[PDB]
């Protein structure tokens, strides 16, 4: 991690709350945009060894589809974690400001770069334990960009995370294929106004989340195979960006279409 001075550093809008401090749109020094998350005056022990370790592992990541650390304020108080910023934000909030204005391969190609991004955290060990849309950011070129926020996420969360705590990649898959849902409808509720105990129900008994309207077959059968009860037959993410990869390099291959199940029936 780059240490950055303060004085490089302009706070200009609260956008956010972090663990003991706020996070904050800025400028970095001809300046960039930044996100910038301070710890602020009295945190404890722990909250530095987290925050500081957070930092740390940003500063390993570097990859095309997970956030750039741009730097580290720890030298001096309030201690900064500096992004890049994102100026269309968080994917679930894009999405539904921008409900059917992307092409089917739009937004497979969305899902292709947070799957590489995933598999690039998962062969780093870095299991995520929050993957979900509104952890993902978009920039002026589409690229999802993996993220983590903060705070409990039941409807993304795999049956063995819920049950016992077992946060693993195999988990990681589960949540990225709710992910791949809320992206082909366009940013929907998960299980829509399911109770978080009828979820869980509901995925117990074997039900499972239905087709997206107009979603490409093999993207709907790749989700489904996300959605296996037995972690070990979920695919690795490294199946999954290749799979993503050939659909969009063979793009004919999205043109057949799963059944959407109507809900209501108009008679004419
Ligand atoms: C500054 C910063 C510090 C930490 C992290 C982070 O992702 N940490 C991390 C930890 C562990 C694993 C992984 C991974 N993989 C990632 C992200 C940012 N940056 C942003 N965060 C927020 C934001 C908004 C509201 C509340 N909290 C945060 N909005 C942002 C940006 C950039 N643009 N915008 C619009």
């Amino acid at each position: 991690t780059t240490e950055i001075h303060p004085s490089c550093v302009t706070r200009q809008k609260v956008i956010g709350a972090g663990e003991f401090g706020e996070v904050y749109k800025g400028m970095l020094k001809k300046e960039v945009p930044v996100a910038i998350k301070t710890l602020k005056a009295g945190y404890t022990e722990k909250q530095r060894v987290d925050f500081l370790g957070e930092a740390g592992i940003m500063g390993q990541f570097s990859h095309h589809n997970i956030i750039r650390l741009e730097g580290v304020i720890s030298k001096y108080k309030p201690m900064m974690i500096i992004t890049e910023y994102m100026e269309n934000g968080a994917l679930d909030k894009f999405l539904r400001e921008k409900d059917g204005e992307f092409s089917v391969l739009q937004l497979v190609g969305m899902l292709r770069g947070i799957a590489a991004g995933m598999k690039y955290l998962a062969n780093m060990n870095y299991v995520h334990r929050d993957l979900a849309a509104r952890n993902i950011l978009v920039n002026s070129n589409l690229v999802c960009k993996v993220s983590d926020f903060g705070l409990i996420p039941i409807r993304w969360t795999a049956p063995e995370a819920i049950s016992y705590r077992k946060f693993t990649s195999a988990s990681d898959v589960w949540s990225f294929g709710i992910v791949m849902w809320e992206v082909m409808t366009y940013g929907e509720r998960p299980y829509w106004e399911l109770s978080n105990h009828e979820v869980m129900k509901a995925i117990n008994d074997g039900f499972r989340l239905p087709t997206p309207m107009d979603c490409p077959s093999a993207i709907y059968q790749l989700m489904m195979q996300c959605w296996q009860q037995e972690r070990a037959r979920r695919p690795k993410f490294a199946d999954i960006v290749s799979i993503l990869d050939k659909l969009i390099r063979a793009p004919d291959s999205l043109k057949t279409l799963a059944d959407f199940d109507p809900r209501v029936s108009i008679r004419l």
